[PDB]
């Protein structure tokens, strides 16, 4: 499943690309 979170992804995941998210940017985490 993907995920946004800040400010990378954690053990395991990848990051695909960014997310704007209420005012922020986070890492698209899959």
């Amino acid at each position: 499943a993907c995920y946004c979170r800040i400010p990378a992804c954690i053990a395991g995941e990848r990051r695909y690309g960014t997310c704007i998210y209420q005012g922020a940017l986070w890492a698209f985490c899959c």
